[PDB]
């Protein structure tokens, strides 16, 4: 690759050693999850030379047995380094939480919800900030709120629906804690990364920034928040409109039009999962092809959904993931978003030509989206492929829009100069509602089973709290009828899992009302950040009558 690399940690490529034979000495009905080898830490007072010395000398297939007693005894275990964190703002049960659910069965549950935070709560251990060289865990100033189970780091998006229910939860420091964290990831590495882990400083992910600090803004009028990120908003924006992130596409009418694509800065297997990696790219002749493929692999997961048919060239060909070549609608909405929350932080702060500039910005990408994304046959908005390798602009060609069905492509539904425009709303109404997207639980994520995890039979959400957000927003009855129906679809069964499983799941199999989905090259995951998040989120815009079950024993068409 000519392309730029962020080199990692000495730490990190010894970890991945480590990864490898392990994976190698366990029983194919035991293997374990390769990403809790590289969350390790040195334990002391020993050295990386000493313990890689060590290593060396012990795989000089190594048993389980001996191998587990080298892991106990040179390092500290997964997430040992990330503490259990009290949330100062948390309260069992505030007052006036969620005062519009009626149903007492549902608010106790969504209470139980509520009392997750808690469970997800935690603060980077003292050790890490005194000699971070020992951890992949990295320092950070305030405590955080983790999707969980495996993820045991703070990731980006995932934060902002987090935070949504936050705000529900009336945790309004834990909320700002999340930015603060994300603020201090943008000021040393000048983008947020995919998570507080030293594997990912190589990428960011889907650029959620600017509407965390407008949605806490908007409530609690912290103008010192918005100064302070201001200019972290702005160093942002700039690494998105700029380098390899930054593309070109010409219309027919003489407008460029400059718009993003994702791109990780790594052209290697992932170390968290290194091995998967290795082998998916073993099938290429020359090193030069296994490098493009890893950065396209590195790139879908920088894109927050690793992975999907939606970023392969011959789906569902996982070989032939292709992110760095596809323009995606929702990463160009959350930039269309970050245009408009910075237009509104200068104006709120005072910089009125600043403001302007940001305007100006947003109109623009607003003409983007309805010249190179939309698709009036498809009353959607569609990704756009590149024919070249984006480092000059290319003309537009309808051919390169990606007619697949995503549920990414009703994101622009989120902007409100989209949900404002009635006649528009009802097109999108008509293609959503006809798309097969809408499913017994929620809206599927795509129309493909290809077994990964961003792929039909799932919905993940993310997607389902932009799209309800979204259409609740517009004036078009049909609309805010649909987005109701969706929110009570995903509510209801994800308490008929919770029921079941006592947990709430990452993702849902919504083909299948109270089931939760799978896929992917992980087992399904508990917790669950942005899944408690949006649970929390619709409650308190939708309320539940006491009279109107959650349960499965009624299954009506018609509302109360
Ligand atoms: O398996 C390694 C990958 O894990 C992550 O992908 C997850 O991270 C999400 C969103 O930010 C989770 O919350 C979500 O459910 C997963 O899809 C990570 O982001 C990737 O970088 C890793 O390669």
């Amino acid at each position: 690759d000519s392309g730029p690399v962020v080199a990692t940690t000495k730490l990190v490529t010894f970890l991945q050693r480590v990864q490898h034979t392990a994976l190698r000495s366990y029983p194919k009905k035991q293997t374990p999850d390769p990403k809790s080898y590289i969350d390790l830490s040195l334990k002391r007072p020993y050295s990386l030379s000493t313990i890689e010395s060590a290593f060396d000398d012990l795989t000089s297939p190594v048993p389980v047995e001996t191998l587990e007693k080298f892991v106990k005894e040179y390092f500290d275990g997964a997430g040992e380094d990330l503490l259990h964190h009290e949330p100062v703002d948390f309260v069992s049960d505030p007052s006036g939480f969620l005062s519009n659910v009626e149903n007492e069965e549902v608010r106790e549950w969504a209470r139980e919800v509520h009392g997750l935070w808690r469970n997800l709560s935690c603060r980077v251990s003292d050790s890490v900030r005194e000699s971070a060289d020992r951890h992949t865990l990295l320092p950070l100033p305030e405590p955080v709120i983790i999707p969980g189970s495996r993820f045991r780091e703070v990731y980006y998006w995932d934060s902002y629906w987090v935070i949504k229910g936050l705000m529900t939860s009336q945790m309004f420091t834990t909320a700002k804690g999340l930015v603060t964290n994300l603020m201090s990831l943008v000021e040393t590495y000048g983008y947020a990364l995919n998570g507080a882990r030293a594997y990912y400083t190589n990428r960011s992910q889907p650029p959620l920034l600017s509407s965390m600090v407008y949605e806490i803004y908007n409530v609690t009028k912290d103008e010192e928040l918005v100064r302070k990120a201001i200019p972290l908003l702005l160093k942002e924006y700039e690494f998105w409109n700029s380098g390899k992130h930054k593309v070109v596409i010409r219309d027919a009418n003489g407008y460029d039009h400059v718009l993003s694509r994702y791109y990780a800065m790594w052209n290697k297997p992932r170390p968290e999962s290194s091995v998967f990696d290795e082998e998916s790219a073993s099938g290429f002749s020359t090193m030069l092809e296994k490098q493009r493929f890893h950065r396209d692999i590195a790139t879908a997961a920088e894109s927050g959904c690793a992975f999907s048919t939606r970023w392969m060239r011959d789906p569902p060909n996982f070989t032939t993931m292709a992110t760095t070549s596809v323009v995606p609608v929702d990463l160009n909405v959350f930039l269309l978003k970050m245009e408009l929350d910075i237009a509104f932080m200068m104006k709120v702060s005072g910089d009125q030509n600043g403001s302007d500039r940001f305007v100006k910005a947003s109109k623009a990408r607003e003409k983007a989206f309805q010249t190179v994304f939309w698709n009036e046959k498809a009353g959607q908005w569609l990704d756009y492929w590149l024919s070249s390798s984006g480092e000059e602009s290319e003309t537009w060609k309808a051919e390169n829009q990606n007619t697949n069905v995503f549920a990414s492509n009703f994101a622009p539904i989120w902007i409100n100069s989209i949900n404002s425009d009635e006649n528009l709303v009802k097109k999108v109404v008509t293609a959503l509602k006809n798309s097969g997207l809408i499913a017994p639980a929620g809206i599927l994520t795509s129309l493909t089973n290809s077994g990964q995890q961003w792929d039909s039979p799932n919905g993940w959400a993310p997607q389902q709290e932009m799209i309800v957000t979204g259409l609740g927003r517009s004036s078009v009855k049909e609309a805010k009828e649909m987005a109701e129906d969706i929110a009570r679809r995903w509510i209801k069964s994800n308490y008929l899992v919770y029921k079941k499983s006592g947990t709430i799941h990452e993702k849902l199999k919504v083909t299948e009302l109270g089931e939760y989905g799978g896929g992917g090259e992980y087992m399904p995951q508990t917790g669950f950040g942005w899944s408690n998040g949006v649970i929390l989120a619709f409650l308190e815009e939708y309320g539940w009558p006491s009279h109107l079950s959650i349960e499965a024993l009624e299954h009506h068409h018609h509302h109360h």
